[PDB]
């Protein structure tokens, strides 16, 4: 039973945009880099402060006397391994993100400083892309997952968004406004979030292939259409197979650039990185638009903001995969794996990619050139001995990973599309993908030259609704807890 | 019951220093200035470090055990309300000072920078402020406060700075040698404390009238015009019980304080105003060490007299409160828990002033960083109402204000007026009305006296010798740090 | 009993190194040059990151459930009782160096100023040091203090170092490829070690014998004597345990100079420097647990070259006798009374220790009055009490001191070395120990000839770099301290009880859900 009082206006919004942006796209570009600044002067303040709150939270409920409870029926134990687990969170912080950030990320933070310091610093450059993908993203997947994974498994209710603001607001199914509203705001969050990452996957490909066989726009739908088309044809079964072929790719060319590139340096910046991040957390934590003497105001519409907009919209999904895979563990034993674990693989494959990238800038192999980040990864593998064939696969796996990406979106899309059933109707699943990579190729196409910035930009807008729902998570979260049975219980 | 043994020595030493301050003259002049500068270098370095350590303590007890036993027989609802019992403990603590140091204080750090940074650091500057006004002083108070309420409200002993040392002293030789001393200068700092804040404050309630007085501030005549109205405001919030008084007066500062700094947050620079919440408390957090341990020895040996202008003046000054305000503190909270006490006294005045300082002196290096200063001539009791001038309906919000200075001091006396009567009671909690009013208008005098010299100067001099004659409280402090773990802990 | 399947082969290799510097040089000088400086530059990243993992570890352990894990049978008191207990803990701890790097190390960092600041940076002068001198290197200790202090006392076994690997391969089994490899090399790391420690530590003592003219040579070969001779014996007089009388005087007289520049000295600007500190160092903690080669703008190679990465595979190469040593003293204690005489005190007492030496050396240097000279370390230690009313008379005790610290670390050593060659046993046994020593003193003035100073100083250099493996010993220490202590009693009854308290609570719990649940479709 597919609920239509979601599905509809969800696909509302999502055709307005592919139809208001597409051919009629001066209104686009123009009100949307405008509605972005928007929400980044007057709601910056909010993506920041509460964005350092949820670590926190995260944290005080993992050390809170609700850590032993268990996500499931009393004393139930995990469905999975430990190290099973582990080994499906590892591969759970990785994809496209990482590859189109990897390299310029820590790159543009050495080569054009950082407000609040100054150019050429690897410290600042290292504890800051740390910043953006180690500790604050996780603990939003952390709040989500927690929320969900409680409300499903330990409490019994709809697999839904909605569910997890019971205590709250429900209300009943917190039907009418609002429950449909949450889940409605989860829907759209989760295809514009998942649209930034096929999108700027998308243009990474473009980039890749001036490569090889060799900027035409149509080139883009041309990617596009490819990668969808193979995506509804995987549909019809897949996930479990490419998220396994990702691996061995994306592990080929990073232990590639370990060994191939500065090795010893790559392994200098692990600890220095950790001991970085740890040391200007709270620096950084402190960041506003009236710092740097009220300067750093555009940077962080750029980046630390950017950023929180896009884990905020991802959470929906990320926190349905979490749940979904740690059912059995104790709240406890949750937190903090979904914390350590897949900054793990961040840690190392930023050292490893934007570690390189700054020892040719010191080097004078700066592989900056023009300062597309699009072809930055390119240009780095190319450096190497074998990056001509390294940078192929990287192509090929961009590929697998814009797949994947959007099979697993689309199946806790439809999920929530439909009564939160876990029985994923291969329809409504495809149905959900076109739809995203409609807006992703939406959002490459309306900008041109821009591009990035338009796709960076909306989602900062998309996001901005659905952030005060992961801030209101908490308050439905706290309830649920203190009302558990076995915290009455001690 | 009127103790009587000590308030001897006390009336008598409040008197003989207002003698040699209206009498001798530049001798005392010269103490004042020398005397503060000799405790400063040489105490110097125990103010800071047992400073941090008064903060860690605290919260390391309040996460203990400790903080789950009640301060009372174990079932006993507490005497006040809630948000009152929190009015009464910062409206109780904090001066009149904060009034002005709101903008001041932020301001002044950014346009100068601080030891060891540039000048212009936002983060610096609002972190540094909150490092004055937050946690550390708010932790030796609660540590005095705690100590107080739990040797009186759990054990019993007489409500008195001498019984919350018991664990460690004779027991009982708590008034002999040492009791004695103790239970002196805790009046000869009240005394003082209270008086020189008085007519001294009333001189920037001078100042202050800038928009409806218009100077010459009549020389002594609207000073002691602000005296009496002062000291005729207290002395009834007092005697007259906390019912009405202390607790409906300290309720109403707190709503005006509240309805001020809501103008200037939705007419001032909202947006930059809560930019600076998150950036405060990341930049206290991220600076947190590194200033509790900036020493006279920083940077290159440099910092020492900044501190002895900030830093280190500050925990001299609050440790010269502790005496009168953690007294008031203990007694408003009758069956109130260790542990919902300390995060009542520490993780809210610091909330309070840390939004306060946001709003304010945010609003301040917004100006100064648009060109539009409101430093001019660099006056802390002008800058405040320059701010307010900048905005629409400052005028009228300037008035307002004025009622606030007066309130802020007033519920800080009147509230240590009490405990004025009680330390010379033996430790009675209800304090007879012609002892607390008594204390109240023997202070009034010695202030009003101090008014001979011109103004201000001898009354910033006793100031000063108030602080010097209150070091030896920080010892007090440290070790009650000690009657207090050996001794809750001796508990059941 | 005796280990001659160890014993052995340790010789042949600590003999094979005598020829390499002696016979040889240059290809020994350049060689021991040419190694350190590619563990530094190889293994440095490892250095560092596990440095401060160790750090955190050990402290969570502490004040873990593990913590109060009694050292030995359920009751059992302390051996010694304290005072004396971490006295020799910072005995058998830091060398001959504390004094001669205890004033210069403060005074080199705020004189030359640190990478990634400037020059005169009070605070981070201070800071650094701390750094090198505290947490870091003493968790180092306290881990493999703490492996083998419950191995052998709450398990049961040998007091030998592999004993604290059979958790991870074999319960006895773990002697072979590995294990034996491990003691091997703990008996050659403490032999080359406790050698160049004597070498060095015997050409400084005259070099700054210069305090109260003559250079050195041959009239120093009379003072390696009196040491060689004073940590051999020892020996009796403990028996085994005239350790006490030495290691517990290093407080009476190490306490009597420090007092002495204490209030001689710049007493305020000391008093000062201890908030500041601990405040700059908790402030500074993780900006240089994260510094390495990389930064800053990829200069800071060098400097860690010749100090922190330098430090830190240093106190590595010492953790076996030290670790070994602190085994014992601490037997009766729990595991969380050990590791806080083990980190919090010597760390506090560096701390004040940097303070007033380290500190009245910077103060010096800010009103002109430098006592850098020449840039020998030697010198600058007794150019500073020179400076202070009673700079002579002083420089003696200070001399006698430079002597029994240097003994400390080696009449313990000693101990500690005999006892991985007797199968590790713990009675003292004069000779074998007394065998250990005086074929220790055979490098340290064989070496001394032929070679110069480059002699002992690339040897004390090729002892780390065949002391580096010891890293990752130190790092599957960890593995093996908590496999070894989650199998306790007390603790395998814990959680035991845990497990069984949440069945029952479960079984009560979904019973009454029934009974309510019924009894409400009573009221239908
Ligand atoms: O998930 C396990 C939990 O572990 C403890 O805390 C959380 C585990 C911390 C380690 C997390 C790491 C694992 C993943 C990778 C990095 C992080 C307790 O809260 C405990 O109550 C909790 O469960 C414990 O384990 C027993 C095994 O069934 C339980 O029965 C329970 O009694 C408890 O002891
Ligand atoms: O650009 C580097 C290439 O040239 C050589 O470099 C060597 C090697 O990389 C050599 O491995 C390196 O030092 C070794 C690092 C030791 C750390 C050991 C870890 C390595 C892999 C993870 C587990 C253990 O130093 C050199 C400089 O990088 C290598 O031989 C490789 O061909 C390749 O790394
Ligand atoms: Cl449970
Ligand atoms: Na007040
Ligand atoms: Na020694």
């Amino acid at each position: 039973s597919l609920n239509w009082s979601v599905i509809v206006p969800a696909l509302v919004i999502v055709l307005a945009t592919v139809v208001w942006g597409i051919g009629f796209k001066d209104s686009f570009t123009n009100f949307a880099s405008s509605a972005l600044s928007a929400v980044v002067d007057n709601l910056g303040w909010a993506f920041i402060l509460f964005g350092t709150v949820f670590v926190f939270f995260i944290v005080v409920i993992a050390a809170s006397k609700f850590g032993t409870i268990r996500l499931g029926r009393i004393d139930e134990a995990p469905e999975f391994r430990t190290v099973s687990w582990i080994s499906m969170m590892f591969a759970a912080g990785m994809g496209i993100d990482l590859m189109f950030y990897g390299t310029t990320e820590p790159l543009t933070f050495y080569r054009n400083g950082v407000p609040g310091h100054d150019e050429h610093n690897v410290g600042v450059a290292m504890s800051t892309t740390m910043f953006h993908w180690t500790l604050h993203p996780w603990a939003i997947y952390a709040i989500v997952g927690l929320a969900i994974a409680y409300s499903t498994f330990r409490v019994g209710r709809k697999q839904l968004l909605s569910s997890a603001f019971v205590p709250l607001i429900g209300e009943k199914g917190a039907e009418g406004w609002l429950g449909k509203l949450i889940d409605i705001l989860a829907i759209i969050a989760t295809v514009f979030g998942t649209a930034c990452s096929l999108g700027l996957g998308a243009l990474q490909i473009g980039a890749g292939l001036s490569a090889a066989n060799i900027p035409s726009d149509w080139t883009i739908v041309g990617i596009v259409s490819v990668l969808t088309l193979a995506f509804i044809f995987s549909a019809i079964s897949g996930i479990q197979y490419l998220s396994n072929a990702n691996m061995v790719l994306a592990a080929l060319l990073a232990i590639f650039v370990f060994v191939v590139g500065p090795t010893v340096s790559i392994l200098n910046l692990l600890p220095g990185s950790i001991g970085n991040y740890l040391s200007n957390f709270f620096q950084m934590a402190g960041r506003t638009a009236m710092s740097a003497d009220g300067t750093a105001g555009e940077w962080l519409g750029s980046w630390t903001i950017f950023y929180w907009a896009w884990w905020i919209s991802w959470s929906p999904f990320v926190g349905m995969f979490l749940a979904r895979i740690s059912r059995g563990r104790s709240i406890r034993e949750f937190i903090l794996g979904v914390l350590l674990v897949p900054a793990g693989v961040s840690t190392v494959w930023f050292s490893i990619f934007g570690g390189t990238a700054i020892v040719f800038e010191q080097n004078g192999e700066s592989i900056w050139g023009d300062g597309a980040a699009e072809e930055q990864l390119f240009g780095l593998l190319h450096a190497l001995p074998g990056g001509q064939i390294m940078g192929i696969i990287a192509m090929i796996l961009l590929g697998t990973f814009f797949i994947t990406s959007a099979d697993s979106a689309s199946t806790v899309m439809g999920t929530m599309s439909q009564h939160g059933q876990l029985e994923a109707n291969k329809w409504v699943t495809a149905a959900w993908g076109v739809a995203t990579a409609a807006i992703g190729l939406t959002l490459l196409l309306s900008g041109g030259d821009n591009a990035l910035s338009n796709l960076q930009n909306v989602t900062i807008v998309a996001a901005t609704p659905f952030l005060f729902v992961v801030i209101g998570l908490m308050f439905a979260l706290v309830k649920d807890l203190s009302n558990d049975v076995i915290y009455l219980e001690y």
